[PDB]
């Protein structure tokens, strides 16, 4: 599907993606989100980091991916007491406030980097379980290395999966977001179907809760045959294809998968660049590299290789002179009047965004194009 010109350029962007991720990996193992972007510098997310780690794992850098899982594991084991206290509070009928939950941003030394009253999210813990299990399966590794951290994440998610929280985009705390529910499902099915974890005390519970998640999405998260942004909405979100691949609510050839890819393409995909959601005003609502990669990945998995390649090509066209991939680009803006104030307040768009490069690596790998 590619000529030598394209292949050379895609191979170089893959090599550069591995380099930029591993060069900026913190000494303690964390992947940063964006080392030069004002609002993200100094922090790590489990969401960004897990997809970054999956790209690196597919690339074959076992060492780098493993240091990220080490970091996450250690951060989570340090929260064993906090999670036990939350669970005890629940058992007393004293449901903890958002302000007491596990964080979204982490500092590189594992402390809260943001106050979860303002950005409480549960997806990243689900993504990490999916990522570490997938990595260990790929490379034949013993999960006992990371098991006590896995136990913290599983205990937390089994208790709090059905709580309203902010979405992947740190918005709309009162709602329950289908790509958040999807991320949690992916992580729970990963550990619940992992033979190395067959004797864990939570083994069966993780598949029962994953089924509960699918019940909720079936009841309130599907409209006109497609997934929707949050339970009880009609709109779509560019994150929704993650609920198919990799998180597995439905197979790639399911009608809901096809209809969801179609709805995202129709409502959010302009010339290969995928918007987050129609109402998005963040930097005017630009086109996100990681969402184009996510749609491309899902198209590849469904057998639409040409569609996958079209999105891969669009991403490659957004690399700057150094090969760096931005968070988003403004070739099409949903709400152009809103862009200037964001640029003024936080500066020019995050570049490189490590998650952009991680997703690039995943899609390139799916298409058999790693050098």
């Amino acid at each position: 599907g590619l000529d030598s010109h394209e292949l050379a350029r895609l191979h170089e962007l893959a090599r550069h993606s591995h380099a930029v991720i591993t060069r900026h990996q913190d000494a303690g193992g964390a992947y940063p989100a964006a080392p030069t972007f004002s609002a993200y510098r100094g922090y790590a997310w489990l969401r960004d980091g897990s997809f970054t780690a999956e790209g690196i794992s597919r690339y074959g850098d076992v060492a780098s991916a493993g240091r990220f899982h080490d970091w996450v594991d250690g951060v989570l084991r340090r929260r064993r007491g906090q999670v036990d206290d939350l669970l005890a509070a629940v058992d007393r009928g004293e449901v903890p406030s958002n302000e007491g939950m596990l964080p979204t941003r982490f500092t590189f030394d594992g402390n809260d980097g943001s106050d979860p009253w303002w950005d409480f999210q549960t997806d990243g813990y689900g993504m990490w379980l999916w990522s570490v299990v997938t990595h260990a399966a790929r490379h034949g590794l013993d999960l006992e290395r990371w098991r006590a951290g896995i136990d913290v994440a599983v205990d937390y998610l089994l208790a709090f999966w059905d709580r309203p929280c902010y979405d992947w985009w740190a918005e709309h705390v009162e709602h329950r977001h289908v790509s958040t529910l999807g991320a949690i499902h992916g992580g729970l099915v990963a550990v619940g179907t992992c033979a190395a974890l067959r004797s864990a005390p939570w083994s069966a519970a993780t598949l029962q809760v994953a089924a509960r998640i699918r019940s909720l999405v079936s009841a309130e998260g599907v409209v006109d045959g497609h997934l929707v942004k949050w339970l009880g909405s009609s709109a779509v979100d560019g994150s929704l294809p993650a609920c198919v691949v990799p998180f597995g609510l439905v197979p790639p050839d399911d009608d809901v998968a096809a209809m969801t890819r179609a709805a995202v393409a129709k409502d959010l995909d302009v010339d290969g660049g995928v918007h987050r959601f129609a109402a998005d005003v963040f930097y005017g609502g630009g086109q996100w590299i990681l969402l184009s990669a996510l749609l491309g990945w899902n198209l590849a998995a469904a057998g639409d290789t040409a569609g996958a390649l079209r999105h891969l090509r669009w991403i490659a066209d957004q690399a700057d002179a150094d090969g760096d991939l931005p968070e988003q680009v403004p070739h099409h803006l949903l709400h152009p009047g809103s862009r200037a104030e964001w640029v003024a307040r936080w500066g020019t768009v995050a570049t490189p965004l490590l998650w952009s490069h991680g997703m690039y690596l995943i899609l390139a790998d799916e298409l058999g194009l790693l050098p």
